């Protein structure tokens, strides 16, 4: 096989020009799509606030239109999914991961409108879910749809345009081009066998998608955290410890998200009406919590900078964490359309901050800032639950821009995946695809 | 499918032994890399102390500048031709070979040969990088602990070989991410599946980078400061720069391949003509290092100067041509030492030059030529080596101008795209191939 190689080596990186051009269009569409999804979710969350001001004096009335506004929008999303596209429940990352294995179908005529409007409801209602998976799935299907429409043939083309769709999808979700590309090559792609996914092509898709996002979202960042202090070498060991803490918690949280899926399934048994009704209840609880304790509901992105800047009491941190584990499991294990990836950012940030707090008072000799531990911990649940640490590290780097924390960030991340492995946890997206692949065969 | 469902549930369970051994490969490669660096530094330094000893007799000082580097050059050419031939050139093609199981890892030979051979060519002030050298050194370190501890299994051989190479590039650049990414973008077997644990490569990279930090803290290889942002309406200029690197990339690849040939005629294969030719090149370098330092040595020094726009357009044109010349002479000659890092200086300079023209052609854009230097730094890496993701992430790690990620990605993609379209090939793949084919003939 020496002679195959010499041939192969000299034929390396020659992606079919058609696949390259089509990547640019998948990128561009996924971009606009993602922008639209974001402005959408924003607007509805905003009307819901304008409605609370309409009734800003009658507290029990305002506690109700806060519930109902989100309850209704929740249901409309649960409904759109149970009725027209069931694969558009949950993240959408397990699903597109499935697709890349050729083990799940890409019914883009159904999921594009279902995910987009269904997500617009759950997210726009202020549920604890991310544009995370949603735009990843949306993007993959966009990729499928141009593959169909232009009738491009070949495995490479199917796998590539599916991959650049998902990567451009995560890029536009976070303004994170590198994190997008990396997610595909670390996690999204078929893990156990070779594939023909052009990286150069994924790159071109990611560029266009990120440029679209920039046309519409320039001048503002999803997280601004400022420039924090450096991390002394003698301070590193504290990050390995935080890594271990995430590493044992990671798997535990994975159990709860899987188990809660089960327990919530009993509430409806499979029935579109019990389900949708259960959805509006969860959704309603969220829109209510969004008024009476906003840090326990919604995306979580708002409280990330507040946590990092150390502006939360230790109590508030403990509160926000427990309350958010609770409402994250309720929202995601329920099957509503929308991911768990992004609410794990807020979860990690909070847990990390808390550790920085204790680290600071235990060692004034180190001149610590709890905010460096928030930043190490931001991608740490991503590392211990999803087991994509390289993506979490690079994502957080793209979002927070504190490169001088790369060593603590890597160390905590590795520490998370290592203790997540060693204590018996599994990659959550892999464990969800598997549950769903083994259910397809179970019946 | 039921295969997948069984596999999915068994995912990311690297054998604890492979994990622990990664930590030790990382730690050794680290110390090794640090030692190689302090070494190269010291010799370059003595050579300067020798020029001060004779600081009045210009034709004498032009001689001990030649000879000091000439001798050290030869000693390196010699150590390679005599004891380990696979330790000529970069060392990346070679470890890439190894990962395909198509080249051998004779660590008992190459560790000392690369390390002291490189110590001579680099420390003599030749135009080569610790680039490949520490990557090869690192892979062999990885091999050597694999042997020593007799770990069995393909995964263990491929992994510990990979973490060695990644920890090696990490330590060479203080670039942990760029290290890991180089393995998954370029170093690993490109055409088939393999069992290289990423988590394990990560652990090796951490330890290696930490070692480098114990000894090199408080200073950065490149400081460039925080440059301006890039307006959306300014992006198209970066796609143009990418195109320019994209057509040049392949041309430069031809020259590095061809010059290998032409320089081989000078010696025919003969250890004495070769080593003697080496000391001549090495001597020319150590001379240029005194009479025009920007045309010789690593190149890292002139990167910040270029980015800050402190070079005339003339000087930029000079430094570029002069450096194409002395890079081909130094690397195509077979001396131990990479082309990866001198391509950084080459791209930076070319980039700056473009920024210069961009600035005066469009004062409406409020440009700073230094943003084009930074987009262009990893652009030869993208158009010649065809590892743009590693180039982009490496430069980001070294220059810390994240607000330039879009221009940097755009120029990079623009490089690989026109490099492909104009018929160039990955230089490390073209060199490994050159060598796997002169082998079965």
């Amino acid at each position: 096989r020496r002679r195959q190689l010499i041939r192969q080596l000299l034929e390396r990186d020659k992606t079919p020009l058609a696949i390259l051009f089509m990547a640019a269009v998948v990128g561009t569409l996924v971009g606009l799509a993602a922008v639209a999804f974001d402005k959408g979710v924003a607007w509805l969350q905003n009307q819901r606030m304008g409605a609370l001001v309409h009734t800003a004096d009658n507290y029990p009335l305002l506690l109700t239109v806060a519930f109902l506004c989100s309850a209704v929008l929740a249901m409309f999303g649960y409904f759109l999914v149970r009725k027209y596209a069931p694969e558009a429940g949950g993240s959408g990352i397990p699903e597109i991961e499935g697709a890349l294995e050729d083990q799940r179908p890409v019914r883009w005529w159904r999921v594009l409108p279902v995910k987009f409007f269904g997500g617009l409801g759950t997210l726009g209602g202020g549920m604890v879910l991310g544009r995370a998976g949603p735009t990843v799935q949306i993007g993959g299907n966009i990729g499928r749809m141009v593959l169909d429409i232009f009738r491009l043939k070949g495995d490479e083309a199917r796998h590539t345009l599916l991959a650049t769709g998902a990567a451009a999808g995560l890029a536009a979700a976070f303004n994170a081009p590198l994190a997008g590309i990396l997610f595909i090559i670390e996690e999204m792609r078929p893990q156990f066998r070779y594939t023909l996914i052009s990286i150069k092509a994924v790159f071109i898709g990611v560029i266009m998608s990120t440029i679209m996002y920039r046309i519409f979202n320039h001048e503002v960042a999803l997280i601004d955290v400022g420039k924090l202090s450096d991390a002394p070498l003698n301070t590193l060991w504290l990050y390995l410890i935080l890594g271990i803490i995430f590493g044992i918690f990671g798997p535990i949280f994975n159990k709860w998200v899987l188990g809660m899926q089960d327990l919530l399934h009993r509430v409806h048994g499979g029935n579109i009406t019990k389900w949708v009704l259960m959805g509006g209840a969860i959704g309603g609880l969220c829109g209510l919590l969004g008024f009476v304790a906003p840090a326990t509901s919604g995306g979580g992105f708002n409280l990330i900078p507040i946590a990092t800047a150390g502006n939360f009491s230790m109590g508030m941190l403990v509160f926000i964490f427990v309350a958010r584990v609770i409402t994250t499991l309720l929202c995601f294990s329920s099957g509503a359309p929308g991911g768990i990836f992004a609410p794990m950012l807020a979860l990690g940030t909070v847990l990390g901050t808390a550790f920085g707090m204790v680290a600071v008072e235990l060692f004034p000799q180190y001149h610590l800032e709890a905010g460096t531990f928030a930043i190490a911990g931001m991608g740490a649940l991503l590392a211990a639950s999803i087991r994509a640490p390289l993506t979490g590290i690079i994502l957080v780097l793209e979002m927070t821009d504190n490169y001088q924390l790369i060593l603590p960030m890597i160390i905590t991340g590795l520490g998370a995946t290592l203790l997540a492995q060693f204590t018996g946890g599994k990659p959550l997206y892999s464990a969800i695809l598997a549950r769903t692949l083994a259910k397809q065969e179970a019946e």
